[PDB]
């Protein structure tokens, strides 16, 4: 009998600043932790219409929603009820850099998310500030332990208009709140994030993510 239910709710608020542009965005959603699926409705509350590509924000909007096999330690589910936090760097090929964080708690059937997102050094003429992005490509996160902290690395890209990609490297550190949650062995997490629907200026966005942990084998 887990602290985590097969169906959980998601509540979140993000505040941030990208290239000097401030914003606040709220979210409400649901997911299936043991299936590795989540979806949420996001709404920009301050600073809209956002003057940069919404897509840079989407991975900041919880690896509890990842399907873990029995042969990999599930650090994220083991972190509840007290929760965990993560810190992420996004390093883009044209010098844009973001730092994001989320502190994740659980109150009953709901995960609460205190998200912060800061970006800078995006060229004014680049695809982020010109809103030329289409989607994140599906990718695989490599999880491992670095300096005693669970770390995940991704080398991925945004698809742009005109058959071009815009590369980004992610590095995330993950930390359980509770003293003593055992770190997992190294493994992979395949994931795919998608904007299912949106309004004109991405004031409102429906977001979906699917994630599955594995050890690199067909079996």
């Amino acid at each position: 009998m887990s602290a985590i239910k097969p169906d959980m709710k998601i509540k979140l608020r993000m505040e941030g600043n990208v290239n000097g542009h401030h914003f606040v965005i709220d979210g409400d959603g649901t997911g299936k932790p043991f299936e590795g699926k989540q979806s949420m409705d996001l709404e920009v509350k301050e600073g809209g219409p956002l003057p940069f590509a919404f897509d840079i924000l989407t991975t900041a909007f919880n690896r509890v929603f990842a399907k873990y096999p029995d042969n990999i330690q599930d650090y994220f589910k083991q972190s509840f009820p007290k929760g965990y936090s993560w810190e992420r760097s996004l390093t883009f090929e044209d010098g844009g850099i973001c730092n994001a964080r989320n502190d994740i708690t659980m109150e009953g059937d709901t995960f609460y998310n205190k998200v912060r997102f800061y970006g800078t050094n995006f060229p004014a003429n680049g695809p982020v500030m010109q809103k030329k992005t289409l989607k994140w490509e599906p990718s695989t996160e490599k999880m491992y332990v670095r300096d005693g902290v669970l770390t995940g690395d991704v080398e991925t890209a945004l698809l742009l208009e005109g058959n071009a990609h815009y590369r980004c490297d992610f590095r995330t550190t993950y930390k359980a709140k509770e003293k003593g949650v055992k770190l997992p062995g190294a493994h992979f997490v395949d994931h795919c994030i998608e904007i299912l629907s949106h309004d004109k200026d991405y004031n409102k966005v429906k977001l979906y993510e699917h994630a599955v942990a594995h050890s690199g084998l067909p079996n």
